[PDB]
């Protein structure tokens, strides 16, 4: 009841996504993200969960017509800022980077024993400054087969994600198993089948996806082992690394 604010104080300027959400302004003051849900149907979560690397809820407005107030992010989602006009100049270390950032907030996730169950780029939004917030907003190709399979949805199913994640971070936005349809991907990741290196990236980078998709949930690594792995990646584990064209 605490973030409960007076109606007045919003203005929608630029309507963004459509269960609408807008940039808009706060008290006149502050540019904020607002998320209109039409009068279906909240979020206690966001109320207890707060980390850098999370995109943190402003105010709300609890009766119909409900209005979410969050912080304004300026380049939209990620899966639209990697396919977009910048995705032709993010290299690998711009790239590991924010990698790295999505794994600092899901390692906060991890922490506070939450589980997202729908971690890709659509749900990661981008600021100033490559700055990336992981955001809660038919996913096969990102779900972990145990949790598509039999609703085993862990912390390890979110990692498994994480690792589909990587792979939209370095084709810059192509979703994953190109050509194939959702049920030929169900049918081969269980055969054992997993998305080969992509073109300029480095071999010791698609391992590290590789662990993300182990069959087994206790063997594939924790966010808290991603953070710092992709967080040293240029000095421990690609010290020699030239960029590349796209890479
Ligand atoms: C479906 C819309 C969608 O995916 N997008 C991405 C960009 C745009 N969007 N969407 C935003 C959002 C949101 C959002 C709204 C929420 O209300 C529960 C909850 C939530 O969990 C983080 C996130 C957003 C933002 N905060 N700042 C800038 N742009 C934002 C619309």
């Amino acid at each position: 009841d605490a973030w409960e604010i007076p109606r007045e104080s919003l203005r929608l300027e630029v309507k963004l996504g459509q269960g609408e959400v807008w940039m808009g302004t706060w008290n006149g003051t502050t540019r904020v993200a607002i998320k209109t849900l039409k009068p279906t149907m909240e979020a206690q979560v966001m109320k207890k969960l707060r980390h850098e690397k999370l995109v943190q809820l402003y105010a709300v407005v609890s009766e119909e017509p409900i209005y979410i107030v969050t912080e304004y992010m300026s380049k939209g989602s990620l899966l639209d800022f990697l396919k977009g006009e910048m995705g032709k100049y993010l290299r690998l270390p711009q790239l590991v980077d924010m990698a790295a950032q999505i794994a600092s907030g899901m390692a906060y996730v991890e922490r506070m024993n939450y589980v997202h169950r729908d971690l890709r780029a659509a749900n990661i939004l981008v600021g100033e400054n490559l700055v990336c917030k992981v955001a809660d907003f038919f996913p096969i190709k990102w779900t972990a087969p145990e949790a598509a399979l039999y609703g085993r949805f862990t912390i390890k199913s979110d990692v498994w994600s994480f690792g589909i994640l990587l792979t939209e971070l370095t084709t810059k936005g192509r979703v994953p198993y190109p050509g194939m349809v959702n049920r030929e991907v169900l049918d081969q990741v269980e055969r054992g089948y997993r998305m080969p290196c992509p073109p300029e990236c480095p071999e010791s980078l698609h391992d590290l996806m590789c662990q993300c998709w182990r069959k087994d949930p206790e063997e594939r690594p924790t966010f808290e082992y991603l953070q710092a792995f992709l967080e040293d990646y240029f000095t421990s584990t690609e010290p020699q690394y030239q960029p590349g064209e796209n890479l």
